[PDB]
């Protein structure tokens, strides 16, 4: 959607979600500790952190900009996990 999207950030998410889709699924699991199917942003820019690149805050702005994103600012991950695997 971003006009300054990274389309080198993305594909390389998208490695990340299929290299490592067992391990990034139970992270989200884990940190959903309400099981509400969700996690908060931050959550997400800390497995972002690991599995893609520490993403300075404008890229992790933009990059939130294309995530699928509920009503209370947190990511609603299994649409995530379908769209990037």
């Amino acid at each position: 959607h971003m006009a300054t999207a990274d389309r080198d950030i993305l594909a390389r998410l998208h490695k990340a979600v299929t290299s490592h889709y067992h391990a990034i699924t139970q992270e989200f699991e884990n940190f959903d500790t309400m099981k509400t199917n969700t996690i908060s942003r931050e959550e997400f820019r800390a497995i972002c952190n690991r599995r893609v690149q520490i993403l300075t805050d404008e890229q992790f702005d933009r990059l939130w900009n294309e995530m699928p994103v509920n009503a209370k600012g947190r990511l609603k991950y299994p649409d995530f996990l379908s769209r990037f695997s």
